[PDB]
C-alpha cells in the first residue's frame, strides 16, 4: 500500500474517497464498505480503479448526516489481501460535509449570475447614500431587482455588462430610507441574493 484510505473535497464539491495500491495485476477486486455494510456503485456512490497507478477511488456527490463513519475498501489481488480504514466522525465528519457542501453550493452559484461583492453603501453628493454590489455571469436576459422591506424598487435597467457593478442612489437619506435592502440575480441559468440592513440611528 503507497498511501492508506483517504478523504477530501473536489472541485464542484465532490467528496473523494481515495488510496494507492503500489501495485494492481489488472485482476484485482475491491468491495467497499461502511458501517460494515457493503456498498455498491448507483445513484449515491461511483467507483474507479486506475490498473497503471494502483489508485482505488470512490465518490460521492455530497454526505448526508446517515453519512458519519467508517468507510474500508477491500482488496484482493491474488493470494494478496489488503483493507484500508478511514473514520469519519465527530469533527472530521463536520468538517467534511460542510466543505462539501459550501464547494458545491459556491460552484453552482458561480454558474449563473452572482455576486462578487455584496451590498454596502456610501455617501455621495448632497447628503445622497450610494448602495453598491459588483456582480459577475451577467447575461442580457439577466433580471436585476432592488427591494427594500420586501417591495420592489424600479432602477435603470441598463446591464449590458457580464460583470459589472450595481447600484442604486438614496437621495438625501433620511430616517424613511432606513430598512433591509435586497437585490437579486436570476435567470435560467441560477438565483443569487445580497442583502443589507441600513439603519438610522
Amino acid at each position: 500500500t503507497k498511501s492508506e484510505l483517504a478523504v477530501e473535497i473536489l472541485e464542484k464539491g465532490q467528496v473523494r474517497f481515495w488510496m494507492q495500491a503500489e501495485k494492481l495485476s489488472g485482476n484485482a477486486k475491491v468491495n467497499y464498505i461502511f458501517n460494515e455494510k457493503e456498498i455498491f456503485e448507483g445513484p449515491k456512490y461511483k467507483m474507479h480503479i486506475d490498473r497503471n497507478t494502483g489508485i482505488i477511488e470512490m465518490f460521492m456527490e455530497k454526505l448526508q448526516d446517515e453519512d458519519e463513519g467508517t468507510y474500508t475498501f477491500q482488496l484482493q489481488d491474488g493470494k494478496a489481501t489488503n483493507h484500508s480504514t478511514v473514520v469519519l466522525v465527530g469533527d472530521v465528519f463536520k468538517k467534511l460535509q460542510k466543505e462539501a457542501e459550501f464547494q458545491r453550493q459556491e460552484w453552482i452559484r458561480k454558474q449563473g449570475p452572482h455576486f462578487v461583492e455584496y451590498l454596502s453603501w456610501e455617501v455621495t453628493g448632497e447628503c445622497n447614500v450610494l448602495l453598491k454590489c459588483k456582480v459577475a455571469n451577467i447575461k442580457k436576459e439577466t433580471h436585476i431587482v432592488w427591494y427594500k422591506d420586501e417591495r420592489e424598487i424600479s432602477v435603470d435597467e441598463k446591464h449590458d455588462f457580464k460583470d459589472g457593478i450595481c447600484t442604486l442612489l438614496i437621495t438625501e437619506f433620511s430616517k424613511k430610507d432606513a430598512g433591509i435592502y435586497e437585490v437579486i440575480l436570476k435567470d435560467d441559468r441560477g438565483k443569487d441574493k445580497s442583502r443589507l440592513k441600513l439603519v438610522d440611528e
